[PDB]
């Protein structure tokens, strides 16, 4: 029975749309992941997300061009997904390198929302995404998830590698915890 | 072939008894644990230590109300049950989040009796237990045990959440190096 | 189908032969492990990377008594039996402690080499082999292998244990990451 679960938001300036998978039938089905959020550098990270947390992804948010929003509906998403929590590793940490950049992300899936982050980010935009706004992002997916969540930079020079390098993280993170 | 092993201890003062499974049945059987050492909080720690780490255990210790000794002999029932320790993944580490607090156990479970901890605890007592106890209670459990322990305070402000996010690590760390 | 390859390097003065398997038929087949590079510590380092990395390892080198070169012939040969590197899980991190040292190791087998390390060596040559140059052969074998490691003393207090927990922790890693 796979875990799967739709999200859609309105208002006077903004739709947004996202669902998710947390399986896919071994040999059979195959991850499938689209990601719009009209910030390419934010698409990137979702879709790493998605990709390495072994989930499918439809995340789109149109409207004239805050993100925290669709973090916040992934998050929304993934935890009506998670469902019950039955059977579940529950915790899951993992570290994963990006070139010079090094993260770690430990996650509890339990009912209990919680943020805790280290990211020392030296300009102020990633890219297409303020990187400020990073650590509010993943806060608001934790948040919105419901889990406790710690995410730590370990070295990292390039802000776009230290912001992969954390999205990956907390994507082999997730993968571990939700696994059954 | 479950992995069990009893262990009973008295003197004028104090009767300890504890009793231990390091497997389960699939399906079938289940985890029982049942711990009173006196200390309420230290109950507390035992459980969380042999629930996540996927262990049954019966732990005892009666006599008119040091406890290093409790965690000697469940060391010693851990080691007893180990037995051969053949067929077992030895090394295990794990990382457990408490909200705020952030634990790190690695663990090698060989025949090298070793521990190294970074535990900077700011009260005097933890509820029904002084925390300078606990460094202590986990390096007697790690020698008792005959295993090379090293458990680390990530982060952390509240002196339970550290406690706990520390037990709740060094289960995951355990549970991960006796699989087989 | 395993996972082998042979590498052989002649020059006027150094004669190297390094054969690996990834694999091993359960059950049926064995590790078998034998190092011979002239400097007893460097063989005791690649045989613990071999061993604890579910890897079997043939590396003689002959001729008049660097050795990065072996660390290289030994990544040459790992890249190649990594072949087209499907269906692994890529990612791998582990802990490894010795007695008082602890290490950690994070690797990502994509095709970027790249190699972080902090190793805090206090004395010139450990045994058979100079310290300063434990991070360049692991920068070579990182490098030659073609994988982004990331290698981390967290404590250690022994050169001999800082130097063999990083090995022991780089192998832990490698068989996660290559694991199919
Ligand atoms: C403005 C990105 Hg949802
Ligand atoms: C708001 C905790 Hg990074
Ligand atoms: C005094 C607790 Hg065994
Ligand atoms: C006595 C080492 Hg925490
Ligand atoms: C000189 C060791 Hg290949
Ligand atoms: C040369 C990076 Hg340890
Ligand atoms: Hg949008
Ligand atoms: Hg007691
Ligand atoms: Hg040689």
């Amino acid at each position: 029975s796979e875990r799967i679960a739709s999200v859609e938001r309105t208002t006077s300036e903004t739709h947004i749309s996202c669902t998710i998978d947390l399986d896919h039938i071994p040999g059979v089905t195959e991850q499938k992941i689209n990601v719009s959020t009209g910030i390419g550098f934010l698409d990137h990270m979702f879709t790493a997300l998605a990709k390495h947390g072994g989930m499918s992804l439809q995340l789109q948010c149109k409207g004239d061009l805050t993100a925290e929003d669709c973090a916040l509906a992934l998050g929304e998403a993934f935890k009506k997904a998670l469902g019950e929590r039955k059977g579940i590793k529950r915790y899951g940490y993992a570290y994963a390198p990006l070139d010079e950049s090094l993260s770690r992300a430990v996650i509890d899936i339990s009912s209990r929302p919680y943020f805790m982050c280290h990211l020392p980010f030296t300009r102020e935009k990633v890219g297409d995404l303020s990187t400020e706004m990073v650590s509010h992002l993943l806060q608001s997916f934790a948040f919105a998830a419901g889990v406790t969540l710690h995410i730590d930079s370990i070295r990292g020079e390039n802000n776009h590698h230290i912001a992969e390098s954390a999205f990956k993280a907390l994507a082999l993170a997730i993968r571990m915890a939700i696994s059954r």
